[PDB]
């Protein structure tokens, strides 16, 4: 229920991944279709689309006979590009990653943690490991500083070189080396799980990994302010509405602030999601 981050807890069954809710609208009992965003974004039909064989799906979705459509694996967003689809009236729903446009008929789910069955990639087998982030969650959490700052300043400049330069040098900020692998994942979590709060600036996509890794490592991720994360504002999020005059005390307040609310903590878990797909049914 309503309850601190500091009580959170977490089973093996719990993460929230995109393939959980692609797997979950196969069954078309529940009465929705999973398209890859691209497929959207790259119609050559207004109302037609197909994921063209990704995941081996060859469906031809026709949108106007569509109640429930969920959008996900890509950082591409749902903007007034995709108005006319919005506006069919056959569209009770649309669950998106990277809703872009203040419609109310457009709802954002979690990115959530990576897919760890992708095929041959072996980053998306390693970093998608589920089980590594609920093992370190059963550990001690013992803080040893405030931030931890492990960012590819390359995925969204404008915002992440920003973060790097002001806040490198600071002692209340650990630096993290993020190496590929089975230990360095291990490493990079228990670094995460050891710090109050993680930098979570936005990606190639709005949405980011590192944002749902935090909540579930219970630190504070600490984000801009973007119409994509407006309906995460009942999670215990750190919005910031730039990246300049980050201080200690601002932090150990915002800190105090957050561990003191209750939040809706339950969005964490994939089972929360699948009862709002099937709420639409
Ligand atoms: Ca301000
Ligand atoms: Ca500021
Ligand atoms: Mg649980
Ligand atoms: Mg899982
Ligand atoms: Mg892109
Ligand atoms: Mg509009
Ligand atoms: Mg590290
Ligand atoms: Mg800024």
């Amino acid at each position: 229920g309503s309850m601190k981050l500091a009580e959170l807890t977490l089973e093996s069954d719990d993460f929230i991944t995109s393939d959980k809710l692609f797997n979950f609208c196969k069954s078309t009992i529940f009465g929705a279709k999973y398209v890859k965003t691209d497929f959207i974004k790259f119609r050559q039909y207004q109302y037609i689309v197909s994921n063209c064989g990704w995941r081996d799906d060859t469906d031809v979705v026709f949108l106007e006979n569509t109640p429930v459509l969920v959008t996900g694996h890509s950082d591409y967003d749902i903007s007034e590009r995709e108005i006319d689809i919005i506006r069919l009236p056959n569209i009770r729903a649309w669950f998106c990653q990277n809703r872009n446009i203040p419609h109310p008929k457009v709802i954002s789910f979690p990115l959530g943690i990576t897919n760890k069955d992708e095929p041959n990639s072996e980053i998306h087998r390693i970093i998608g490991n589920t089980d590594r982030i609920l093992e370190v969650s059963k550990t001690p959490k013992e803080i040893k500083n405030l931030v931890y700052m492990n960012i590819t300043v390359k995925n969204f400049p404008e915002e992440r070189q920003r973060i790097v330069d002001l806040y490198s040098d600071k002692s209340w900020v650990t630096i993290g080396k993020g190496e590929v692998s089975e230990e360095g994942h291990r490493k990079f979590l228990e670094d995460m799980y050891a710090h109050k709060f993680c930098f979570a600036p936005r990606g190639n996509g709005i949405d980011t990994h590192r944002l749902w890794e935090s909540l579930y490592l219970r630190t504070i991720p600490i984000v801009k302010k973007h119409i994509a994360m407006e309906q995460f504002t009942d999670l215990p999020i750190l919005f910031v509405n730039d990246w300049e005059n980050i201080t200690e005390e601002y932090l150990n307040e915002q800190y105090d602030i957050i561990m003191a609310k209750d939040w809706n903590l339950d969005k964490l878990k994939i089972d929360y999601w699948y009862q709002k797909i099937l709420e639409y049914s």
